[PDB]
């Protein structure tokens, strides 16, 4: 019944750069295919004067052979002509670490409490996501409250991925 189609999903109308620099703790994980991020996830937006985004993060990766580090990386939004959908170069500060470039949606927020990112890598030949990926951040560490957890598993469920994230531990491992 539901339409999964990438080009249906709803995101954030005017997003607004500026109330949402600032650090924001992810929840909750859906992986792509070759996940990258594993855990104690943590991420610092800014906005240039420029009106230009850009993100650092941080978190847990386990490159295969099990070896733990804590990647450093560095992400910059480039805009489109909608105001929540941006392509984001990304890189490590070690050159090593994984680069790339994948859209970067922001399909809800409320800035101050709870934010629903997406990203589409690869479409199917039916409209849908092949493999996709999606944050839930929170401001405060220890979690979203009751209202925002309800409207977040409601975002989830439209990204037609409910049933596909993990949770995020942060343990101080960084
Ligand atoms: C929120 C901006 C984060 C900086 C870009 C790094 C994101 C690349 C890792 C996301 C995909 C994954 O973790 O599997
Ligand atoms: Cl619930
Ligand atoms: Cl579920």
């Amino acid at each position: 019944e539901r339409d999964c189609r990438v080009s249906s999903f709803r995101v954030k109308e005017n997003f607004d750069k500026a109330r949402f620099s600032g650090t924001w703790y992810a929840m909750a994980k859906k992986d792509p295919e070759g996940l990258f991020l594993q855990d104690n996830i943590v991420a610092e937006f800014s906005v240039d004067e420029t009106g230009q985004m850009s993100a650092t993060a941080k978190g847990r990766v386990r490159l295969l052979n099990n070896w733990d580090v804590c990647a450093d990386m560095v992400g910059t939004f480039t805009d489109t002509e909608d105001p929540a959908k941006f392509k984001m170069k990304y890189w490590g500060v070690a050159s090593f670490l994984q680069k790339g470039n994948d859209d970067h949606w922001i399909v809800d927020t409320d800035y101050d409490t709870y934010a629903v990112q997406y990203s589409c890598r690869l479409l199917n030949l039916d409209g849908t996501c092949a493999d996709s990926y999606s944050f839930v951040f929170s401001r405060d560490p220890n979690g979203l409250p009751p209202e925002a957890q309800k409207i977040v598993r409601q975002r989830q469920e439209e990204l037609c991925l409910a049933r596909q994230y993990r949770l995020i531990v942060h343990n101080g491992y960084c």
